[PDB]
């Protein structure tokens, strides 16, 4: 049984940037996950964009870290490590006038989340058509948002837990949290997959478990919130040509839903998708179907109709994560625990919150932190 001062929970992004972010305090930290590899879950099966900041509801938690954290990724975490990215603007498109006046709403929304002037162009149905020539001809309208990134979440993910690796921070994996009882002592006993005695005692949880953070926090008897879901599949297609885009090409998403694009991918590839079906087991969340492929092809082709949707190369899937209560992200201590922190409810824009979700973390365990002089945060993950 280790004694230490933080364990985290999930080995997600989520739980990766945080433990990066924590490794560089004076402190004895672990992080846990149940796969025997870091990133296997929601942030594997996602579209890697770093958004503008154009879509989210301005009074939500969502909109306030996505402000934040894009600003830490590009402006810090992008300086200090290294992992596939490539800057790639955003353009959403319209199909008639009712789709078209929801274009002027998101422009809206993107001044109020702070998106300047200059990173923000309406588009007449021929502009549009002159920057993005294999775009559907029936659309009547585009907006045009610099500033947005695609990355590979995958190895960002991992890029940060090796980073915090190399600065004292313990991972673990094959390691499931199955049991957790809080001590008349304060600190948290922890059991590991059902084993009889406890392996952690620990003073704070970061609970960052994605689909099982609900899981997680009934089970310390911490705080009662349910998460729902939402899975998306997606395909990967290949060989289209002289198919070229120069933009993430999305339907409107208040329309659509959130994230339904045609992007060139930093493969080469062009990644279509997602569908969209709520209310699946959290077991199920990445599983893939033989329905969605129909789905997606009327999704691929009515964006961009020249896409050969038959050369695919994989199918995937994922699933947001959504709380019950607020359909927004969830970062707060619990409500029965205030050692017990809460990072769930990690939909979409998790991803691109991720360095401003952590960072609230770690002033949530509430702690007079001490840094360490020398602290290794540059790491550059070997890729080719
Ligand atoms: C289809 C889709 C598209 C998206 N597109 C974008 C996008 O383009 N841009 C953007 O910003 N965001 C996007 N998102 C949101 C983003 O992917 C998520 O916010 C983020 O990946 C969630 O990260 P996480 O670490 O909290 O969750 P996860 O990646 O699900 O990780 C949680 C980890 O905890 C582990 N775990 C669970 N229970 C236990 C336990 N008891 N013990 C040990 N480990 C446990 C799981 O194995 C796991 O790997 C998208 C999401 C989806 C589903
Ligand atoms: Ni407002």
């Amino acid at each position: 049984m280790e004694t230490r001062d933080v364990l985290i929970v999930g080995g997600g992004v989520i739980g990766c940037a945080t433990a990066y972010e924590l490794s560089q305090y004076k402190l004895k930290v672990t992080l846990v996950e149940k796969h025997h590899y870091l990133a296997q879950e929601t942030s594997h099966a996602n579209s890697g964009v770093i958004h503008t900041g154009i879509d989210p509801n301005p009074h939500k938690l969502t909109a306030k870290y996505n402000i934040l954290g894009k600003k830490l990724w590009l402006n810090t975490y992008f300086k200090r490590l290294g992992f596939p990215r490539q800057k790639i603007r955003t353009l959403i498109v319209a199909f008639n006038e009712m789709e078209r006046e929801q274009l002027e709403v998101l422009k809206q929304r993107g001044i109020a989340n702070q998106i300047n002037l200059e990173d923000i162009q309406m588009l007449s149905k021929e502009e549009t058509l002159k920057l993005e020539p294999y775009v559907n001809p029936e659309i009547v309208a585009g907006l045009k948002i610099e500033g947005s990134w695609a990355i590979d979440p995958v190895l960002a993910s991992k890029c940060l837990a090796l980073a915090a690796q190399q600065n004292k921070v313990q991972i673990c994996t094959n390691t499931e949290v199955t049991n957790i009882s809080k001590q008349v002592d304060g600190t948290y006993l922890v059991w590991t997959n059902n084993e009889t005695t406890p392996s952690f005692k620990v003073k704070k949880i970061i609970d960052a478990a994605g689909h099982y953070a609900d899981y997680l926090a009934h089970l310390a008897k911490a705080d009662d919130f349910e998460q729902t879901t939402r899975r998306g599949q997606y395909v990967v297609v290949t060989n289209q040509g002289e198919l070229h885009l120069n933009s993430m090409v999305f339907m409107v998403p208040t329309i659509h839903g959130k994230g339904v694009i045609v992007s060139p991918m930093l493969d080469g590839n062009f990644l279509v998708g997602p569908t969209a079906l709520d209310g699946v087991d959290k077991e199920a969340t990445r599983y893939i179907t033989k329905d969605a492929p129909c789905m997606l092809t009327k999704i691929g082709k009515h964006m961009v109709p020249s896409l050969n949707i038959n050369n695919a190369l994989i199918s995937f899937a994922g699933s947001r994560p959504i709380d019950k209560a607020t359909n927004d992200f969830i970062i707060r201590v619990a409500h029965n625990d205030p050692d017990f922190v809460i990072l769930g409810g990690m939909k979409s824009p998790g991803l691109t919150a991720a360095p401003a979700i952590v960072r609230e973390a770690v002033r949530l365990l509430n702690w007079k932190l001490t840094k360490k002089p020398n602290w290794n945060g540059k790491y550059n993950l070997p890729w080719i």
